[PDB]
């Protein structure tokens, strides 16, 4: 949410959204998932990511695709 998403939140007057990191699978073959929950709305990053980076990306995009769903 970090960036544009943050800057938005603030904005709307909406509590910071929370950033939660979930990794699952082997340590070899580990996968990644993102949570950024914001005014009790969910948003999950997609699965199959092996870089938590790349799946911080996912997650925001979500968010800021539902963001312009309910704009």
């Amino acid at each position: 949410f970090k960036s544009r998403l943050q800057e938005y939140a603030q904005k709307y007057k909406l509590p910071t959204p929370v950033y939660e990191i979930v990794k699952e699978g082997p340590s070899h073959k580990s996968l990644f998932q993102s949570t950024v929950i914001l005014d009790g709305v969910r948003y999950n990053s997609l699965p199959g990511f092996f870089n938590r980076k790349a799946a911080e990306q996912s997650a925001a995009e979500v968010a800021l695709r539902e963001l312009a769903k309910s704009s």
